[PDB]
């Protein structure tokens, strides 16, 4: 095909390694590229924490209204609204909100903890039969992205499949799947990654990540106007463990995808 000429000129253009996996539910239909190769997620693991703790609203109904603590002790390598809170409080949904919206890392390492570790995550993936992701580590070392470590990788499949279910279908109650449309939709870090190669009138909410090897990764449900929504997962790592991440290879991606 096509697409596959072309994603695959991409990867030898970009030096790295390129996996894609876009699901058209208009018809069900998939395209793959390195789509059952591990890449690891970095920040967009962090879309399944968040999922988690809305699984867990759906039954402890005031769970996201719950205060939780941020001590100096908590802070890590990347803490931007957390870092606003410090010997305060901030809410579940107001942690949820800062790790997707501005992938906040002490946000994330506070929700694997609402969950009961790393293991409380990959759980949950399991039970919305997701057999492929796997979180083994907290932040900041989630992101250490070393090539062949299986910890804390999942495919560009299993992602796609997975994200589809959380954000279109049915893995969460209404409310919970409602809540994080909205917060995907209202994402801070995605301009230069898989938005920059969509036309500007689609709608597009996604989670952005990144590590060392130049790991560079947006995961998106995409709604274009008038037509079934799509599901774009985009990871691309490289093998030089300094090298700079290049989102502009996402966005190339996607605009591959798209017909450009
Ligand atoms: C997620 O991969 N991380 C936390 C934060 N994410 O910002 S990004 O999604 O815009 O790339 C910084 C990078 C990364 C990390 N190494 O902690």
């Amino acid at each position: 095909s096509a697409v596959q000429q072309k994603l695959a000129a991409l990867e030898k253009s970009s030096g790295g390694r390129l996996g894609v996996a876009l699901i058209d539910t208009a018809d069900n239909t998939q395209v793959l590229y390195r789509g059952d190769e591990r890449f690891p997620m970095c920040s967009t693991s962090k879309v399944m924490a968040a999922a988690a703790v809305l699984k867990q609203s759906e039954t402890q109904k005031q769970l996201l209204n719950q205060p939780v603590e941020i001590k100096p002790a908590d802070l890590v390598n990347y803490n931007p609204i957390a870092e606003k809170h410090v010997n305060g409080t901030m809410t579940l949904a107001e942690l949820s909100a800062a790790a997707l919206q501005y992938s906040d890392n002490t946000a994330m390492n506070k929700l694997i903890a609402q969950l009961g570790g790393p293991g409380g995550v990959t759980a949950f993936a399991r039970a919305i039969g997701d057999e492929t992701f796997r979180l083994d580590r907290t932040e900041p070392t989630l992101n250490t992205a070393i090539p062949g470590d299986p910890r804390d990788t999942t495919t560009p499949r299993a992602m796609a499949q997975t994200l589809r279910q959380l954000t279109l279908g049915h893995a969460l109650g209404e409310t919970q799947r409602a809540q994080l449309v909205t917060w995907l939709k209202g994402n801070t870090t995605g301009a230069a990654s898989i938005r920059a190669g969509l036309p500007t009138s689609w709608t597009v909410g996604d989670k952005t990540g990144s590590g060392d090897y130049g790991t560079t990764n947006d995961i998106a449900v995409i709604w274009p106007q008038g037509r079934a929504p799509l599901v774009l997962v985009t990871y691309f790592t490289q093998p030089q463990q300094n090298a700079e991440s290049r989102r502009d290879v996402l966005a190339s991606a996607a605009r591959i995808i798209a017909e450009g």
